RNA sequence: UUUUUU
């Protein structure tokens, strides 16, 4: 009947874009953590290099709260812009976000210990607690610093463009490990090497200022592990985003890392569009699943509808991401990770192994892809 | 649920 496969159409399309939700939409309001963020009114290097040291050792103290390693990430984050606290507003959009603002002023001579301004509301008991965070390394780091060189740490910065290389170095290796966090964690990485001879190349990243992989390790770990890091990451990559051909050297390499940041944990629905409808041999074979093609479709729809932050459900860890599981158009995604064993090397290496893969429909892709070549 | 490369 020409009724019922018009309607399941629409019903398969409706189903799937009511899941759109509201863009502007806050959430019922729960309990959240206090957040301590430290901010630098003026640009002064030695206080800036000194503080990026400082949130660097408490994300990496072993005796450290959550809410301490949150806040050091968005100081970390924050520390390139010239206006910390306008920078930090970005930061308070989270939904799940309670952050206060600390004004320092330096740390005392020699030690790690602060020296809160006069409106910052810093206490004598917290000042010692954060020096002692600010001590606490891991036995797995060597030297006793988290860089690869002992002497980096100790060297002095009078100059905002020294501070300026420290800084995006540091940046840059934060980034990368972004890149990453919540798809592949706590296992050897390849490309992590190679995004880091790629600015090396580039000459964004100096080797002189390396963090040793345990270090790198822990700040990941931290930034998983925090909705609120992760939601000011994406607020940034979309900063980065809207811009021009002229930019500055910051929002430049955010740009290019967001790159490789973009579609994380989509890797099967974009693998399914790339390998069941970018080649015009499997129109023939899955002529026959109307109902998967028009769930594809109807998931198209649903990515525009989501918007920019759409590239970023993953980093974001929204519901929708759910939508785009291949556990919903298993035949398809079976083919086209069929075409793609054959067509792509570096596919052969991902993880499409599912419960729900059908075997008969893998090696029609595979016969096809082959068939085609030879 | 994710898991490749760019």
């Amino acid at each position: 009947m020409s009724s019922v496969l018009k309607a399941f159409e629409r019903f398969t399309i409706e189903q799937e874009l009511q899941d759109r939700g509201e863009e502007g939409s806050i959430p019922p309001e729960t309990l959240k953590s206090a957040v301590k963020v430290f901010v630098i009114n003026t640009p002064n290097p030695t206080t800036r290099y000194q503080m990026l040291n400082f949130c660097l050792r408490i994300i990496c103290s072993q005796n450290a709260r959550a809410s301490h390693r949150v806040g050091a990430l968005i100081t970390l984050f924050s520390l390139p812009s010239a206006g910390m606290q306008n920078h930090i507003r970005l930061a308070d959009r989270s939904p799940e976000a309670q952050i206060e603002r600390c004004e320092i002023d330096g740390f005392e001579p020699g030690t790690y210990r602060l020296i809160p301004n006069a409106r910052a509301n810093l206490t004598a008991n917290e000042i010692a607690a954060y020096a002692l965070l600010a001590d606490d390394l891991p036995p797995t780091i060597n030297n006793g610093t988290p860089y690869v060189h002992a002497d980096v740490e100790g060297q002095p910065c009078d100059e905002i463009e020294q501070f300026l290389d420290r800084c995006y170095s540091v940046l840059i290796q934060a980034w990368v490990m972004v890149c990453k966090c919540m798809t592949a964690y706590d296992q050897p990485a390849g490309s992590a090497d190679r995004r880091f001879a790629k600015y090396q190349q580039q000459g964004r990243l100096e080797a002189r200022y390396m963090l040793q992989p345990e270090a790198q390790r822990l700040i990941q770990t931290a930034i998983r592990k925090s909705l609120v890091v992760r939601q000011y990451l994406t607020f940034e990559l979309q900063l980065a985003r809207r811009q021009g051909l002229l930019s500055n050297r910051y929002y430049a390499m955010v740009g290019d890392i967001g790159k490789y940041i973009e579609n994380s944990g989509l890797t099967a629905f974009f693998l399914t569009l790339k390998y069941a409808l970018g080649t015009k041999w499997s129109p023939l074979s899955l002529a026959a699943f109307t109902g998967e093609l028009t769930k594809l479709r109807s998931l198209m729809m649903l990515y525009r509808g989501l918007g920019e932050q759409a590239r970023y459900l993953a980093l974001l860890e929204a519901p929708q991401i759910m939508d785009f599981a291949p556990g919903g158009y298993p035949l398809i995604f079976s083919y086209a990770m069929g075409v793609g064993t054959v067509l792509d090397v570096q596919m052969r290496n991902y993880t499409y192994a599912r419960p729900f893969l059908n075997g008969y429909y893998f090696q029609i892709g595979v016969e096809t892809a082959r068939r085609q070549q030879g």
